[PDB]
């Protein structure tokens, strides 16, 4: 029942008449911004772009452009996570008080705006079922073949992680360590290495790179060390395992 | 003539056959002609199939299936046992006859049990095509590589499997009997050597001996893979695991 | 502003000018202006102009010959003679100038030659005897990627080449000899699988300039580039330790 | 002024002291003072001592008993735990005080329990040493680093083991808990090393961390092995292998 | 306890092969029994390197010994010349009774090898070696030709010499521990994993020098010595 | 046999009663000065270490020590090869012009002192290479003599890393000799930097350069600030 997915999907869009989507990028919300703007039209969808200090300024000034391609009045809103006990600490289960922090934010953009509902590209409870987030993809049993299908029925052509992922579980995480981190992968990124994490240890820098590079990298070594050291890392390391 | 004479040309025969039955893959000559008989015909008239085998990789084969469902045709896959056939299974120069003999006789097989008039593939500007009933409708047109790149990227399409592996009859000596075992001995080597980052990869098949043609840029970046390779693949059969000193051919 | 503006302000200025000529060298920015031009203006108020020279490789020249017909743009191919000019084959801080001014009025001939309101080129955002129709609506390299894959533009030369004077130090006056001794030594290295890559002319040395990330893959072939180099006229075949400036 | 005045004042202290106690350590002033000794006093008023411990490998240890052993001397070995030393056990910058402490009044109690005059070492012209008593004899009669090579010749001595190792704590930051279980966790990480080909290495810890340090040039000959080090070390107990990119001593 | 078993034979025979166990062994049997009452011999054959005769002869003169060389053709033994796994025995025997012929022609009462008796370890061999002031000796691993062949490859004059001279190539390279080994048209060339990286540059010369001596395909054992 | 060229060389030894030994550093030179001093005694053998430009002041200095550690009544002369007109322009036959400058301040010291000979070592007489010794045989006299310490860097003549006819100055010489032992101290101890006014050119033994590859960038920073516009490693490698 391929087109009646589409039915099943387009069937809630006309239900709320007026939405905030949260944007990502990713296939998924953009298949989902364009679903709204083509059954809603431009002034009843108001997609958000969550600006933080764990993603890249590039990572969000990308999406903001990407919104704007679709023709959608995109509103970008910015998060403070760190102000989570949950996340500034760095439990197992941050990604859960960061989504829930996320759609608090975007209920209350939808609140303010005359919105039905918060739709996205889809511990204690659900993150969503708590905020009241619609996830209309998944209530349709879209699958990972269907969205890639109907991007392209749509003609959707442009598509494109998060910093807390390069601190160990418990590690605090501060303004002054995640620069120290986000600067020293925007370097290597810009060394010729556009896959790479440079994972915190305290006073070490672990840097995994795929096995691949690792040749490719052994020229850079005095001048990675130096550079992250001046960033204040004591010891600069490569994980001998890579990525 | 031009290439808007080449296109109207090329959609001349597309609604003469009402439905067909296009020869899927992931290279643009294929891509191209499922794309234009599903801007012509419509998903309905038009069912792309891919072809699977034990002589092609199961990467490249779910990938033209991904490729068929993202440009929006019915897509239906066909299975081939090349190996059941005497030439293929000894790999003679002929071999690719036998198996484009064998491959064509079985879409028109498929082009009549759904009511195609005809089946498409990529041959742009060889005789098994030519004997079961197969048209080249890029050739009809006198599509060149600069007109198939043209009228594609025309048509919007960007995405498209470049890597068109060939057979992998290629990586045995030519008379070195093909068998269900050493083949798949061979996808598993390269499949392997494939994911470690390396996309340009031969495991030449020498009886108790594998043969790594790698391009010789890349060998400073597989130091770090020599260990992990060799016991690899010398779990996959082979005693010894070599690299070859003088890369890709 | 957004993506969706700076379309609009491209194709105003060019319904304004009607019919142009357009010089197509093979980059992605020259090639975003080939195709807009032709979809905007038709075959026919679109003239591509290839130019040929001895500062360029005849490989990059036939490039933006089959990149233009692939297009579908009345291409045409233009020669040139940089060392013509005085200025130009002594390889003076001048040579940017009189090369640049012997491009532009070639052009400008063929612009009243072929009947176009105004020749256009691909330059963005970070001479006048044409118009530079990105940059007037400030395009910057991240957009034209955006525009070209909007677009359905899939050929364009990856590695933009560039004038083969820079190999030489400024006051040595180039060559029909020395000049092919560079070009054959690049493109030898070229086929090799080093795309990016000058051979720095410094009489009977030869200096490489590499990426640094590829001078470990390039280890294996050091005997080769030297053996061939050395046939090629340079008694000392050396790789640049900064690679590529 | 030259050596055979020297080799005068060093020879003028041993039938001094008749007999004597030998701190051997492999390296090759140690061994010049061990063959002065026997070929003054003879091999009964002798008695050279080599510490086995945990700071130091077990490896290295069996090289300095072959090396005494072939150069005709008596040796006994003796054993510390360095570990019940209080400062030793947490690595206070002064560990290697306390630690050397423990080591002359080791030699101290079997000089005293053997009948010798004064424990010795190889000490030269280049804090704890002396507040138990140890006399440096080489030092004592104005020997240099050339003056030992230079006798060392003279008496035909040619094997010592060169590579002086150092003490095992050196691989922990100033202020972590040695424990009988991690320093036999950067030992054997730095005898599989050894083993693959790199003689010269240092394993530093780290927690969850293992830091490898190599010879930067030996990294790009490294490469090879970047798995199998990795897991190795791992089943020794680190989460994460590393190497330094700053290299050796950064 | 050395020395002892020397002084029982009053005059004995070492077996000089080049290796450090050879050259610790005519050693101290000149050193005790004399330089007159030592008879060495270096084997001379089909299966080992004009080098490694030249070693031993050189470093058996230096020594101070009566070297004695003698030849022997153990590609004439029908299991070696097919070279089947039992081809060691048919080529430890055709040494040894050439050996018992020359002890009773010399006055010898015993032959000696690299050595088993007095319980000599790799640690112990290299402390006499120092101790008894050697300082050449064949440092490289000297071998048998027939492990660069599988069990059953017929051994001919050209194609051992086929895979001899890969080998005296590469250690001229700077790799003096490597094995070429023969798979008729397939060299494999096992390499200390180390140097692989070290080897990197010499790909291509390696490669068009070993297709000249033969080979069809120039192949590293990925997995080395 | 061996033992032999010990006892032919010691004859020709006592034959000279008094020599004056070309001290290089090096182990040949070493086994000269031991066996010369181990004959003749330390007052009947004088060793000479030249000073030059064109040796390192380190090889220089560690030579002396390695003279006074084998107990041998060091002297040390100073020689001006650049005062040469041949060898400052460094000619074709500049190498003629600098061994005759060398041997003639040594043939001086040697009759100045009484000696018979001037010495050296190779494989003014030669004794090492009159006895028909070779370079296996040098090796295992010297653990013999109980020889451990020796120069083993016969660190050539600087004038080989510029080009014929390149006048050889005070301030290149030291642009040169610094470069190298930058290149020495990290880990390369056989080296060249071929000099080509602002190009260095670095010889590397081929199997080396795999290990030389981090430390591209920081050679180049180095030997830049020692005068040269561009540092180049030369693909032939050494020789
Ligand atoms: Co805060
Ligand atoms: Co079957
Ligand atoms: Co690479
Ligand atoms: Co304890
Ligand atoms: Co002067
Ligand atoms: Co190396």
């Amino acid at each position: 029942t391929l087109a009646t997915k589409k039915a099943t999907l387009v069937a809630a869009l006309k239900d709320l008449q007026r939405v905030t989507v949260a944007f990502s990028g990713g296939i998924d919300s953009t298949l989902v911004l364009k679903m709204a703007l083509d059954v809603l039209g431009r002034d009843n969808v108001t997609a958000v772009v969550a600006n933080s200090e764990l993603f890249t300024d590039e990572e969000f000034d990308k999406a903001m452009s990407l919104a704007e391609e679709l023709g959608a009045n995109v509103q970008g809103t910015t998060l403070d996570y760190l102000s989570d006990d949950h996340i500034k600490n760095n439990t197992p289960d941050s990604w859960y008080y960061a989504k829930k922090m996320f759609y608090s934010r975007l209920n209350d953009i939808a609140a303010n705006n005359g919105s039905a509902a918060v739709l996205d590209g889809m511990p204690g409870l659900k993150a969503r079922s708590e905020a009241g987030a619609r996830s209309l993809l998944q209530e349709a049993d879209f699958f990972k073949t269907d969205v890639r299908a109907l991007a392209q029925e749509l003609g959707l052509t442009n598509w494109n992680c998060s910093v807390s992922s390069r601190f160990p579980y418990g590690t605090t995480l501060t303004h002054d360590n995640i620069a120290q981190v986000m600067a020293a992968e925007k370097y290597l990124r810009s060394l010729g290495f556009p896959t790479v994490r440079v994972r915190f240890h305290n006073d070490i820098a672990r840097i995994e790179l795929p096995e691949a590079r690792i040749g490719d990298f052994l020229v850079f070594n005095d001048r990675v060390n130096r550079q992250l050291q001046s960033l204040g890392f004591r010891y600069v390391t490569l994980d001998l395992g890579g990525f």
